[PDB]
This record gives C-alpha cells, sequence and structure tokens, in this order.
C-alpha cells in the first residue's frame, strides 16, 4: 500500500514496501514488511500505491531511482499523480538496452475536462486500468510495450 522513498533516518531505503499505522500530519507511522521493524517518518519520504502500479507523491526523480533499482526489466512501468496537478499523471517506463543518460521514457497522460485519459489523443480512455490494459498489449504511438509494473 506503500513504499519508503529514501534513506531515514539498520534502516529504510528506497523501494521497502511498507504498511501505514498513522497518518499524523506531515508525519507518518509506518511498518516495514522485510523487518517489521516501526518507523516515523515525513510524509514526503514514503509513497501511497495502489492497483499495484498507481503511485502518490513520488516524484519524477524518484520514478526513475525506483524503475532504476536492480530486478526491473525493459518495460517495467509505473504511474504517478503529478505533484503540481490533480487527476494528472505521468507514464513512466524504462528503456530497453539504453544508453546511460536515458533510461527511463516519462509520457504526460492528458485528462481532459470531460474525465477521459490518454497518452495519444487518438486513442482515449475511461481508466488508467483500461489505458495500462491497452498498452499492455499495444504500444505503437510509444517507445515501449508495458511489460510488468516497477517492483514493489
Amino acid at each position: 500500500t506503500a513504499v519508503a522513498l529514501g534513506s531515514f533516518p539498520l534502516s529504510l531505503r528506497l523501494g521497502e514496501p511498507l504498511t501505514i499505522v498513522s497518518e499524523d500530519g506531515d508525519w507518518w507511522t509506518v511498518l516495514s514488511e522485510v523487518s517489521g521493524r516501526e518507523y516515523n517518518i515525513p510524509s514526503v519520504h514514503v509513497a501511497k500505491v495502489s492497483h499495484g502500479w498507481l503511485y502518490e507523491g513520488l516524484s519524477r526523480e524518484k520514478a526513475e531511482e525506483l524503475l532504476l533499482l536492480p530486478g526491473n526489466p525493459g518495460g517495467a512501468f509505473l504511474i504517478r499523480e503529478s505533484q503540481t496537478r490533480r487527476g494528472s499523471y505521468s507514464l513512466s517506463v524504462r528503456l530497453s538496452r539504453p544508453a546511460s543518460w536515458d533510461r527511463i521514457r516519462h509520457y504526460r497522460i492528458h485528462c481532459l475536462d470531460n474525465g477521459w485519459l490518454y497518452i495519444s489523443p487518438r486513442l482515449t480512455f475511461p481508466s488508467l486500468q483500461a489505458l495500462v490494459d491497452h498498452y499492455s498489449e499495444l504500444a505503437d504511438d510509444i517507445c515501449c510495450l508495458l511489460k510488468e509494473p516497477c517492483v514493489l
């Protein structure tokens, strides 16, 4: 349901799966699902996850960090809500055999004022689930077929 984003403060690290115990303002209480240890951490150091690939509070930079962890093949992907906008998202997908200076490709997921979502205006979707479904099988309009969700 949640993931640690950085070193804190024997310690948590990026990608570590979490269980949220309390959300008291900008400080959350979490449990690591590998060590069981309890942590009192700033909310900004944690990302919420739903649908196995939908992240909240995950920056563009931290998304690259997550996707670039070992064990993520080419096509590994996630969707992250914009930290600037509302129901606006970005698709981040690991590139296959990339050069070191461009290993991750980000696509804006446009949401019209009508609530439908798309990367290419020719192909619109009623939900992120429908979008991921589609691009897991057909992805000619983008760089990469969506293979697997980012590890954890």
